[PDB]
């Protein structure tokens, strides 16, 4: 199964029709469900009610479950138990092994007054739910514990949050292999995270992670690791720039400058052959359609923001001043990428193709695919500029189907 992490905190304006659009968009690329990551605001429970009704209207197969964001919610066992029971009987609730699937972000230091985290989660949350007839399959994201997370007796599985390179290096999957190995020997579930990007630029968090080809490197790792389950980070965390859904709902204060106009449609559509291959157990993506995808940052990484109340983001120098072009082909084709005076024509071959050209500012990149001299696809991305009012290491993306 492949689900996407969903920020319920961004849904204050949502109606059911907003939920239906997200769920349709997720299904269209092969995503099976949403982890509904919720905070403490009472209106979030009402929006989650709408999420389950929307799921029922769209597809009986689409799965939903609660992720308690314990970085926001206090260790309130009554609240947690009550939310699990409120949605456990909905038709689209995800079950595993006959038990209610329940996840978290964090919570590894919450003991609910008990001597340790497993005694606390078990005595305050797990056993009360079991006694009421709702035993849960508890899959917290407790990455600060490392391999200790899977060793916690209260955990039935473990969702890692280690989705990004934290240095100048490419991503690697050593941790995923270790976690899946330990899940295998302990009889537990490992959920691996998959994220296309990272940029956050707010008064309380401000950094980038080396992204660039990350979405392809990570999906290649997933096809090799073959984790039990995958959670995509994220459908809609606008504040950290790894959203792959359509921008709707509410943007976190301070993020609008680097989110508005930065459509990430390409990042969800490009995942479909990798999701298919993951489900089929294949070592390479299952390519049965053709498409060009592109993405790039809006400025050179060295640009000095002209009116930013925040400082330059740590990690901004890690990325490359390049335009990224991904082409899925069933037959050979000629791919031309132009940005101002910078141009290159590439020989695309069947399968996955990865091309780059250097950024050039004050120009709008153009992309063409041709075959037997005839144009199959042509499009233009947003203009790259020398600087913006704020530091912006989010990416524009685009799709050209053909």
């Amino acid at each position: 199964m492949v689900v996407a992490h969903f920020i319920v905190g961004n849904t204050y304006p949502y109606t059911v029709s907003n939920w239906e659009e997200d769920i349709q968009d997720a299904i269209a690329v092969g995503i099976d469900g949403f982890a509904l990551n919720m905070g403490s605001d009472a209106w979030q429970v009402e929006r989650i009610e709408d999420a389950y009704d929307a799921a029922a209207s769209v597809s009986s197969d689409f799965k939903l479950f609660i992720s308690f964001d314990m970085s926001i919610i206090s260790a309130d066992a009554d609240f947690i138990e009550g939310v699990v029971r409120r949605f456990a009987d909905k038709p689209n609730q995800l079950y595993y092994d006959g038990k209610v699937f329940v996840s978290t972000f964090a919570g590894e230091t919450d003991t609910f007054g008990y001597s340790d985290v497993s005694t606390g989660w078990d005595s305050a949350v797990k056993e009360p739910l079991a006694s009421a007839g709702y035993p849960i399959y508890f899959v917290p994201s407790w990455t600060s514990l490392g391999q200790g997370a899977l060793e916690e007796s209260v955990a039935d599985g473990f969702l890692s949050w280690n989705a990004w390179p934290t240095t100048d290096a490419d991503m690697n999957d050593n941790d995923d292999i270790g976690y899946q190995n330990l899940a295998n020997s302990l009889g537990k579930l490992y959920v691996a995270p998959v994220s296309p990007w990272f940029y956050t630029h707010l008064s309380y968090k401000n950094w980038a992670y080396k992204s660039d080809w990350l979405i392809i490197d990570r999906w290649n790792e997933m096809l090799s690791v073959q984790p039990d389950m995958i959670e995509v980070l994220t459908w809609n965390d606008y504040g950290e720039s790894h959203y792959i859904g359509n921008i709707q709902g509410a943007l976190p204060a301070g993020s609008e400058g680097y989110v508005d106009g930065f459509d990430h449609t390409a990042w969800r559509y490009l995942m479909s052959p990798y999701i298919s291959a993951y489900k089929l157990g294949l070592s390479e993506p299952y390519i049965n359609f053709e498409s060009l995808f592109y993405w790039y940052r809006p400025t050179p990484k060295s640009a000095t923001a002209t009116a930013d109340s925040l400082s330059y983001p740590s990690g901004g120098d890690y990325m490359e001043d390049e335009i990224f072009v991904l082409v899925y082909l069933l037959q050979s084709a000629e791919v031309t990428v132009t940005c101002g005076s910078t141009t290159q024509t590439f020989s695309g071959v069947p399968g996955v193709n990865q091309f780059t050209i250097p950024m050039e500012t004050n120009a709008s990149p153009s992309f063409t695919v041709a075959r037997q001299g005839g144009t199959l696809a042509s499009g233009t991305g947003p203009e790259i500029v020398d600087s913006l009012s704020i530091y912006n290491f989010n990416a524009y993306t685009g799709v050209l189907y053909f």
